[PDB]
C-alpha cells in the first residue's frame, strides 16, 4: 500500500523524459525499493501502472468540475467559462508526462481509449447542457446546434492544451491559452454573425 | 510518378480503407499493383514508405488548393471556402487521412511533414486576420498568431474526429459549418 505509492511515484517521474516502452518493470520495483516479482503483488504490469495514474487525474479533472457544476453560476459569464476551461488546463498542466503518456496510450489500450472517450463525453455533455442553458434563459442566441459547438469546442481544448502541454509547435504559449481559449468559447456561444 | 509506383500507391490507397496499415503486407501491396516482391522494393523501401509518399501527396494537394485561391467576397465565405480546401481534400482520403494520423505517433517524417505545414497554415491565418483588423473589419483582441493556433489546431482534431469515426465527433456533414461558425464569430467578435 505505501509501496504501491512509490510504484506510482516513480512512473510519474520517470514518464517526463521517457516513454512507458523504455520504462520496465524493473526500473518501478527498484524506484519503489522492492524486488522485481514484489511489483507483481501491487500491478499487473506497467500498463496498468499507467492507467491508474491516468484514472487518478481524470478523476481530479472530474471531480473538480463537479464541485463548480454544484454551485451558483457566476454573475461573470466569461469567468464562469474561465474557471471550467482552467480545472483542465492547471490539473492535466499539472501532470504532463502522464497526460502525454496516456495520449500515446489511446491507441494501443482499449482500457485508456474509454476512459478519454468517456470522460470527453460526459463534459461536452455538460457543456451543451449549459449552451442550452443559456438559450432557454435568452442569453444566447441560438445559433448552432448545442452539442455540435460544445464538442468543436471541448476537441480545440484538448488539442490545444495538448500542444501547449507537450512543448509542440505549433502551439500557443502557456500563459496564453487559456485567454485564447475563453476567448474562442465565449464569442462562439454567445455570437451570432 | 511512374507508372507502376502509381499501381502501388493507388493498391495501398485502397487497401487502407478498411484495413490499417498493419494488416497490410507487401505481398498485398504488390499483387495488387500487379507486380512482383522485388519489383516492389525497387520503387519502395517500406509499406510505411509507401503511406509517407500517398501522404506527402494529399498534403501538398490542399496546400496548393490553397495557395490558389490566396492568389486571387463576401466575409463568412473567405473563411468558409478556405477551411473547405481542407474538409474537401482530406475528406476525399480519409483512409490516407486516418492512417496519416497513426503514422504521427510512430513515424518521425510524418510528425515533421504535418507540422511544416501546419505552421504555415497557422502563418497565412494569423496575416489574413491582422489584414482584416488593418483594413478595420476585424477587432484587435487576442494576437493574430495565437487566436489562428487554437482555431487551426481545432479543424485538425475536429476533422480528423470525423474522418476517423470517433466519438466524441461532429457528424461529418455539418463539421464545416460548426468550424466556419466559431472562426468568424472569434476573428470578428468583441468582449
Ligand atoms: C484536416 C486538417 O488537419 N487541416 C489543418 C488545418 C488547416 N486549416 C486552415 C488553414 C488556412 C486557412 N485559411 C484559408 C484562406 S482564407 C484564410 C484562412 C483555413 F481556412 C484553414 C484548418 O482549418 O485545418
Amino acid at each position: 500500500d505505501d509501496r504501491e505509492l512509490a510504484i506510482l511515484a516513480t512512473a510519474e517521474n520517470l514518464l517526463e523524459d521517457r516513454p512507458l516502452a523504455d520504462i520496465s518493470v524493473d526500473d518501478l520495483a527498484k524506484g519503489a525499493g522492492i524486488s522485481r516479482p514484489t511489483f507483481y503483488f501491487y500491478f499487473p504490469s506497467k500498463e496498468a501502472v499507467l492507467l491508474t495514474l491516468l484514472d487518478r487525474v481524470v478523476n481530479q479533472a472530474d471531480m473538480a468540475l463537479q464541485t463548480l457544476a454544484e454551485n451558483p453560476a457566476d454573475t461573470d459569464r466569461e469567468n464562469m467559462w474561465r474557471t471550467g476551461i482552467n480545472v483542465f488546463f492547471e490539473t492535466f498542466g499539472s501532470h504532463k508526462a502522464v497526460t502525454r503518456a496516456g495520449q500515446a496510450a489511446r491507441a494501443t489500450s482499449v482500457e485508456v481509449a474509454e476512459l478519454w472517450s468517456t470522460f470527453m463525453q460526459k463534459w461536452i455533455a455538460y457543456t451543451a447542457a449549459v449552451i442550452d442553458a443559456e438559450r432557454d434563459r435568452g442569453a444566447a442566441p441560438r445559433t448552432l446546434p448545442a452539442h455540435e459547438l460544445a464538442t468543436a469546442l471541448n476537441l480545440m481544448n484538448e488539442r490545444t492544451l495538448f500542444a501547449s502541454f507537450a512543448g509542440e509547435q505549433p502551439s500557443v504559449p502557456e500563459a496564453r491559452v487559456l485567454d485564447t481559449l475563453v476567448h474562442i468559447w465565449v464569442t462562439s456561444i454567445y455570437g451570432e454573425n
